[PDB]
């Protein structure tokens, strides 16, 4: 059961959180820039454990130069960058054997659902979700609906959607995008069953209450927690909000 | 014989009922809001073991988490989204191999004939019906014209053509549309020959009354019986009605 | 020598006929209307044994089903759909080791010189090639230019060309449009070499007679014999003019 | 060092004439109209043996059927036709190691710089080339620049960038198109440094005297010699002709 | 630790110049004209020898027919022509274990992000990455962002998402684009982290000044050193201004 092994690393307190930093492939260094410290991968690891969370997720290479084993790692497999126009698709540039070896105790893969290319994923996630039960790592999905005949991501049906094929792929865990109001989110986690619902952070929001506020939503909606990036990191006061986040998820 | 290890296990009293459940990735969980008890797959096991029927339907992800061995399973290997918008096409998410070790009973693959992508399937299915054969697990097919120049996906014509194309690829038991009609609907199970034709149940029909009467032409045309999901499941009287289709097909 | 093999098994008497039976993939059943038994695989059988015709084409699951060893078999290993509305492309649905558990004598593959995925086939038909030659199963080439510049595949020229391609990508023996007079068949034969030709059937003709006059025609450019569908099993005096044939070709 | 392998078996006198004949796949059986016994490859064979020429080209299917081993054979690995009006593509439709059994002292790819399929071939090449080495099989390169930006085919510049392009792939020997002149061809001829060029003969030309001036031109220009097809054996004195160059070559 | 192998053989000073010279199928013999001995490869082994230089990049042919060991070889695994129009893209034509045993001591393989087939090349790279790691070769990624919505591959912006691209997707070292400053160059460096950069030679700068003064902003951003082909080789006083180079490069 890889749910439990999960849940046993990454929410051992009966909730998570996760510190998300793959964005320096998804959105480039412009990210960086409101706190440079935050180009740092050890900077980041260190937010991760000066503010008790969970795990992080990088990328391979930041794995593999910067990664010390002192926070779970989840290892994100795929990425693509917004320089790209096509119909979106992201393709894993590192194997589940690979990630083992980085000191991975999770791995994750992005799905576009709705997507021209949503069978390019599915059939390579086909491959990774067969390797992570033969390595017995958890496979995290972020199950992000795009493409296709999807206008508003954050729209109650398409964030259930989302769930609900993350459920039906053979996710561990899953990464999905906050409906903005807890009644809707709920019905989301509802139909991802027994499969645990990480809300996506999003970006920085105007006042640390606004997210506070959001996460005390996805909280009530049921939800194992949140996998957050920028609205830590990318904050000058990342520790202190990181502790605030920490007091209200544990 | 793979066809007579399916009738043995899904056909025992000489007709078959199975519930399909496959609907969380084809259409999402909207599905689910007529009767919102759909969305648990333990509900849709219980409904088939108290109904009798002889088996479901699951994508690999329920199968992990929720299949127990109380009815056979039959594992859908592939999947697609209604968000998508391309040529139709659905590849495999799961392997043959990995579905005997979820305990499955038989495999279940969708083509749909016609589509501009309708070689990737075949392509597929060609590896899919060697492991099946392989893993001694009858394949069930579900023919859905869909794509190129089908305008009409229930015209006898469309329907017949589905029917023996699954047969010349390797179905050991198929699924297919309803005509509307018992007489254009017997030519389709004709062309079908040595292998056993199931009736896709399709929308929630306006009456019960309405799916009995297609379901009397479909057995009527020599059809094995039904593979339905909506049409029980999306009633909230769903149990009772499964019960009065139970004592209709056997 | 695959082509001595082929001669041996298909063409004992020094000349050839074949009962095609891929129709009901590459055309449907609407193809069995006229002469509602040539639905039936077993009646097939039946009609090129009573016949004495020297073999049976089918798709794998027809010989699966079926094939009872009473005729040899070319598994004909590639089939489309008219469905389809792309430029012209058919993929194997079964291996050349598949077909050989089935019981075939050879294995037959189309190509569609000039389409726009003319190299997928090339692609494709390269290792199947190379499998016949590993288990001794001569290769028939259904040679057939269609897609790019090819307009009127009937068409001297065009037919001259089907055959020689299918001579230097290995065919061991081929299947090819009748021009409409020996003369200019007779140029195909000769540019194929030492690989035997046989005539594709085509359309139901109007008349018995029509196409009696074809077979001569087709016997009188040297080639091997025909492969016959239609003008065999759409009528409804199929076994006394494949009795004719048989005398006309023998 | 399989250039030095090349040169001792298609150039023991110093300079290179072979006699290509993979065009009944290329162009078809309309080349062979002019002389009629050129659709033979039987006579080819003859032609090259009694001219006392280096080698023969031919795809698979004619080396299998009638190379005898009477003169060196370089295997044509891929192919494509006419007909075909996509971007430039030609695939492999024969292995290294089926090559190697059918005889062949080395093997020929094209590739056609600038198609919007140039990495399909640039990425098989790279197979091909591997399995050369492994194999100790020469390859020789036909460098065509074709589709994308290429319009004029034997431009300098052209031709000079099909030179280095072959030798930065890994050719051991190579097949260009002459510019029309000895001083550009012999820029495209010093590129392609340590590795020999051949000329292409091209269409027939107008006179016997205006193919010997190039030829004459190529070698002027310090190219290894020629692969020639129809301007030998179009013609009706191909022997005589061919005698004629051999004289001039050697 | 492949970064550490790759700075020990190909920066022994502390700084790095690469002499490039995958010229000959990516723009063609054209390149050539200027200084046509440069067309030459044993007279380009001569000039990164004579120049005291670091290393040479050669595709598989070139090193396969020429080289000799005489100088470093990073084995450029992919390449693409100019006569090309499609959405970008460079396959590989070339295994890292073949690369191996041509003599390379690292392998070279260019990205396009934000190409439509973005994913071929990150779908490629990660079976180049995982046979590095295999083989021990350092795999230097040439970060070339074109196609989709890059319109200035020389902007500040995209040469410092191409810095970090390479290092997200596991290059022990990167060769990136020149932005034309020391000050936002030095951003591209920074969020490369501890993955080297090379910069870019480009194309022939008017005055050999010029080109001095881009490889003193290159350093002061501080990157390792520059991978340059044109700037030195299309040269007629190439050998003299390439030790100008080294001067500047190992010394200033």
């Amino acid at each position: 059961n890889l749910t439990e092994k999960f849940l046993r690393i990454f929410a051992r307190r009966g909730k998570s959180i996760i510190l998300a930093y793959d964005h320096g492939i998804e959105h480039g260094p412009a990210d960086f820039m409101d706190n440079p410290d935050s180009a740092d991968p050890e900077y980041i690891l260190r937010l991760a454990r000066d503010a008790g969370f969970d795990g992080v997720v990088f990328q391979r290479g930041i794995a593999e130069k910067y990664y010390d084993g002192s926070v779970p790692l989840i290892l994100k497999l795929n990425g693509k960058t917004t320089l790209y126009n096509g119909e979106p698709v992201s393709v894993a540039n590192c194997s589940v054997e690979e990630a083992v070896s980085l000191g991975a105790s999770a791995v994750g893969y992005t799905i576009y659902p709705g997507s021209g290319f949503e069978w390019k994923m599915f059939e390579e996630l086909a491959r990774i979700k067969r390797d992570a039960v033969k390595f017995d790592l958890p496979l995290v999905v972020w199950s992000y609906p795009r493409g296709g005949k999807v206008v508003n991501e954050t729209a109650p049906e398409i964030v259930a959607y989302a769930a609900r094929i993350a459920l039906e792929l053979g996710a561990d865990a899953m990464k999905i995008k906050y409906t903005g109001d807890p009644k809707t989110f709920s019905w989301a986690v509802k139909v991802a069953g027994k499969v645990p619902v990480l809300m996506s952070g999003g970006p920085k929001t105007k006042t640390e209450e606004d997210f506070l506020k959001q996460v005390e939503g996805v909280l009530e909606a049921g939800a194992l927690g949140i996998a957050v990036g920028r609205n830590v990191w990318q904050r000058r006061d990342a520790l202190k909000f990181a502790r605030a986040l920490a007091e209200l998820v544990y």
